[PDB]
DNA sequence: CCATGCGCTGAC
DNA sequence: GTCAGCGCATGG
């Protein structure tokens, strides 16, 4: 994450809904804001939230009373993407799991938020030819808020993984708020190579196949892109290898293969995979923020997780709109 | 719970 | 053609 000096929010307040991480809440409270209630249901996301945050956040969403709810500023949520992904079948609103969207609804009916700050997958876009997607913007409207949508790269604000997300920001009406933007693009200075952890303690993340197929040559300069190096198997998710002279692919929640969720990249002669400190680094976690000791659970985190750092160039764009009137 | 082999979709 | 994906489905 990158350290801000004008904390815009200072006084604002926010709720943390599907929480896992806490992705949103470090990105908001660098900011200067107060975070005053945190909703998570599985246990060793709570467990982990407890650990670096000091409080475990409430269960299941869809049997919470709306009105028990604190007041509140600012709203935000990252909701499942199975029922939406590129990687699964697609049902959406059918989906058991493709219709918490209208328990958000429900909440911003009842306690009316200033703010209300989304994010998913980039298929959303696109699913069911656009009608997916139209569907929230005409509720946000009638709900009485306008609605801002874009899909932002990483690789274009300091982080080097190619993630690709959808983002939604909404702001009630009687606020006027006519200056909104997303922040503008710049140049990676920072590869997979220069994030890595030392030999010594990822040796037995080592993995010798006899199946390898190298199929590239080792780059010598620097690319913000990922260049794949070589294929094990028959090259589906899991087997397939990349260059640290470039960035990280997407990390996933429930991937397979032989390098499960991280990738395999090529390191000082051997192939392996990525330790979860590493992942935390491409996310943009500090050093400090502590990881889940099951490994397994761990991995499955920074999958459904945030960029930190895409997360804090938006909430400043949404403080200097908010703090500007003028006479 | 944990690991690993898929086999299809989308955006060029 | 070419390549990447906050995943699915079965085994112990
Ligand atoms: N009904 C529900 N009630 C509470 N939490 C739920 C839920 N349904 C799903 N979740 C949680 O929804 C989360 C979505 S992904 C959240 C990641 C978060 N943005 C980050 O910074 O870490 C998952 O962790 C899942 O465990």
């Amino acid at each position: 994450m990158i350290e801000i000096k004008d904390k815009q929010l200072t006084g604002l307040r926010f709720i943390d809904l599907f929480a896992g991480l806490g992705g949103f809440r470090l990105a908001l409270e660098s900011c200067g804001a107060e975070c005053v209630y945190s909703n998570e249901w599985d246990k060793y996301a709570q467990e982990v939230y407890e650990m670096n945050f000091g409080e475990k956040p409430e269960g299941d969403i869809t049997q919470v009373n709306e009105k028990t709810i604190p007041d509140h500023d600012i709203l935000c949520a990252g909701f499942p993407c199975q029922a939406f992904s590129i990687s699964g079948k697609q049902k959406g609103f059918e989906d058991s799991r493709g219709t918490l969207f209208f328990d958000i609804a429900r909440i911003v009916r009842e306690k009316k938020p200033k703010v209300v700050f989304m994010e998913n997958v980039k298929n959303f876009a696109s699913h069911d030819n656009g009608n997916t997607l139209e569907v929230v913007k005409n509720t946000m409207n009638e709900l009485d808020y306008s609605f801002h949508a874009k899909v932002l790269n990483a690789l274009d604000y300091g982080i080097p993984q190619k993630r690709e997300r959808i983002y939604m920001i909404c702001f009630r009406n009687d606020l006027n708020i006519q200056n909104f933007q997303f922040p503008k693009p710049f140049e990676l200075n920072t590869f997979v190579k220069d994030l890595l952890l030392p030999d010594s303690e990822v040796e037995h993340l080592v993995i010798d196949r006899k199946d390898l197929v190298m199929t590239n040559q080792e780059i010598e300069q620097t690319t913000p892109k990922t260049v794949r190096l070589g294929i094990v198997g028959k090259g589906g998710q899991g087997e397939r290898i990349y260059s640290t002279r470039g960035i990280a692919i997407t990390l996933s929640a429930y991937g397979g293969g032989i390098f499960a969720k991280t990738g395999g990249y090529l390191v000082n002669g051997k192939t392996r995979k990525l330790h979860p400190r590493e992942c935390a680094r491409v996310m943009g976690y500090p050093d400090s923020y502590k990881v889940h000791p099951s490994t397994s659970q761990a991995y499955k985190q920074f999958g459904n997780s945030v960029v930190i750092n895409v997360l804090q160039y938006i909430a400043y764009n949404i403080g200097s709109s908010l703090n500007f009137k003028p006479y």
